[PDB]
């Protein structure tokens, strides 16, 4: 089935965020079976490798914003992989790497479907833009390059003049918020994005919560979905190996309902699973702990249902 | 006192239905953490029938890979005359497990005094392989599909459960909080239409919803008596950590009693399993005491302990 | 903002209860930054100490109630001192401190707004009389001596013939119990008072709980609220450092929520921040973990919101 056609793209990169480590989750994501596990689940996959994101010599800041010439590099050759893997008809599933490689993955998967709705799981916005960051993070920051309605707020940042924003205000739904910064928070109400923070989640329960998400993005008809997945979404009782973690998060259960819900549709186009950083667990078990329920949100993106999954064969006979 | 709290024990020290020694040890952990006079402290009307004296089995051939096939089949035999004693002197029977394939025997002896019961199942497992669909070999994992009519003609000839005769139908049986289910038991789960809430329904509705719909699905028609066979596994293992089969994502303390508290206030429920404590399987000794703490808060809860308070009939400002 | 604009008051006292260590909750709640993440918020945060509760050494129990005339007076001063916070047009958050002092902070809050309506978030109902009681701890009675229908099962107790009746048992709403003494049962079922306990949070969901909540005491018409908020209301994964913890407890989420959803009124008039003890967690962690969760629960309730707060400025053009 196309639902479960799938093109692998590592992304092994580190500098959209200062915490070393990141790099390393694609090849976590990998050594726990990924790819094996998706095959036993009746997939088409196709791995496309690791990305040899080259490094850059004297990559000066613009002004606050740290590594943008590696950043805006990686997401160039990660648009560039992603469209590839589009033309190709599989859904990409790019492993990160931290999240300023959405821009890469969005911006590749809209070259090919321009009518994708975004589903942007995470505690935060990262919709600073490289003028309102305080921190000079590029992961803060990939909805800020990709939006429409920003156009002429992003500055001419070095390393992403190959950037043409993709996506309406309109078009992306965020699940999970709770950490989001106040020049973010601005951004996000003068938009009029549509957003499930915490607060919303604890109101209304996930199963209203994708209902809403759904109706909202599906209405008029059928489109793609584009699932990127931060992986801090969570709550750190389930992946405490990331590097920006906030307590009170969605649980391993909620993960695995937003993620069987948009199978279900038979849409998912794109997905992201992003920010595990195997050198921030406390104990080799809560790296465990983090890979494995990453692989599990995963596994339901393709398929995997919690009531049990079964070959249309008769298994009495 | 209330037939609700009028409660017959059985203790049934059984771990042949699966691999992992240690659950035989169950009743033993449940009654030293004050089970029996707990219920008293909550009005309850407790008779104790000791735990069944399970005999050995020296050459227990397997069925094809169907492991302890006698072994099993007898220890259920020996539950079923027990359990349906207890329903004949007007008690709800309680039976503290020991491995699911005691389900077998629990549910068979409470239909023989009660054909019309309902059934529902609380596991993070459907335990529906057939001796022939199964890849383990474990009868835990197996009772119920000697249990429904519907699969007359699927099971086959097992030594040591000619007495069974299936006693419910699909439309008869309710799961809350499935999450790993065998792609055969899934086809088979399927093909029966059997109503079930794994833990997707569990998230998507809540709990509240969950038991609302249960129960409106098996007593809305007519009302009926209720069999609860609760596996620990049911609720996440931060939870029931001392358990053969451990599944991450489950039912948490609070929807356990939620489920059990609803069961109590129906004032239907006729008969109780707490199956698959294993006090061997504790990472440490808190681990054991968690999962033994649990499981007793769980059996109260069908028994009358309510979460906003419980009081006697009498005047506690003027007594 | 008047919902911002606060006046703090510490009530380091611990005799409503046996466990040694709850007097340092203002200590250990003031240390993890509280005033000044208030200030951060854009709060006008006024700070009235600690209040100075001299010894009173002859102390014989009423029958097996302990410390009488210490709780007695420490509530008593507390009311005059909630009473001022409110005369000066102040919100009064109330650093606790055993719930004891629950008597005092809803007392002293009544005589300035006595239509007052009260949320008290707790694993425990605290509403045995000096009379139903069977641990003789105060701490888990002063529901008992504020409520109007009470009056004629109150004994005279000594230290509190000052203390007067203030709300009608459809005024308080219960969030949070799962440890209610038959007696507490028996009360609570009498009186019909409005109650939530686990059971029912698990039922409606938290959303629905608020909903109703506010519905029940907003209804008729808007008036103040008092939130009394006991830290082991929260499950002990969240708040283990409090003496009388109780496991299947409300989730960190559920705590903000309760509070987003209570700031978001306008309405908050008084806050108690009760039985935080830094010296009964396991570990330091517990002890910390306890504490930050006791300040996110008091920022939620002075307008700190998970989806995000921004001054009213264009921060695309400062
Ligand atoms: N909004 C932040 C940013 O760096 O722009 C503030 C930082 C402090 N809290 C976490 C950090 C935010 C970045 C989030 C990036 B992430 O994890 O969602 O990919
Ligand atoms: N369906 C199983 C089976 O053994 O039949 C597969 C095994 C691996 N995961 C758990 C095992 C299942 C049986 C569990 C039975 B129990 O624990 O619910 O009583
Ligand atoms: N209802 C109690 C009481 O002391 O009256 C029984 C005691 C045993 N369990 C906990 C204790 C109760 C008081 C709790 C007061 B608290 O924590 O809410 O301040
Ligand atoms: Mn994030
Ligand atoms: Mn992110
Ligand atoms: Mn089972
Ligand atoms: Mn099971
Ligand atoms: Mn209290
Ligand atoms: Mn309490």
């Amino acid at each position: 089935a196309k639902s479960r056609t799938i093109g692998i793209i590592g992304a092994p990169f580190s500098k959209g965020q200062p915490r070393g480590g990141v790099e390393e989750g694609p090849t976590v994501l990998r050594k726990a079976g990924l790819l094996e596990k998706l095959k036993e689940q009746e997939c088409d996959v196709k791995d496309y490798g690791d990305l040899p994101f080259a490094d850059i010599p004297n990559d000066s800041p613009f002004q606050i914003v740290k590594n943008p010439r590696s950043v805006g590099k990686a997401s160039e050759q990660l648009a560039g992989k992603v469209a590839e893997v589009k033309k190709n008809g599989r859904i990409s599933l790019v492993l990160g790497g931290d999240h300023s490689l959405a821009i890469g993955s969005i911006s590749g998967h809209a070259r090919v479907h321009p009518d994708l709705g975004v589903i942007w799981v995470d505690a935060h916005t990262d919709i600073n833009t490289p003028l309102t960051t305080t921190s000079g993070n590029l992961h803060g920051q990939p909805v800020s390059f990709l939006l429409k309605e920003l156009k002429g707020k992003i500055p001419d940042v070095p390393g992403f003049s190959w950037v043409t924003p993709c996506i309406s205000a309109k078009d992306i739904v965020y699940i999970g918020l709770r950490d989001v910064d106040p020049g973010e928070h601005y951004i996000l109400k003068t938009l009029g994005i549509k957003y499930f923070s915490m607060t919303e989640v604890d109101r209304l329960g996930i199963g209203k919560v994708m209902e809403e998400t759904l109706s909202y993005l599906l209405g008029r008809k059928k489109r793609p979905i584009h699932l990127s997945f931060d992986v801090d979404g969570l709550d750190p009782s389930f992946t405490p190996a990331t590097g920006t973690p906030v307590v009170g998060g969605l649980t391993y259960r909620e993960g695995l309902y937003i993620t069987e819900e948009i199978y279900k549709t038979g849409l998912l186009s794109g997905l992201d699973i992003m920010e595990v950083n195997p050198s921030l667990g406390k104990t080799p078990e809560e790296v465990t702990r983090t890979v494995n329920t990453a692989v599990a949100i995963t596994l339901a993106c393709f398929g995997l249902a919690r009531e049990g999954n079964h070959k249309p064969i008769d298994y009495l006979n």
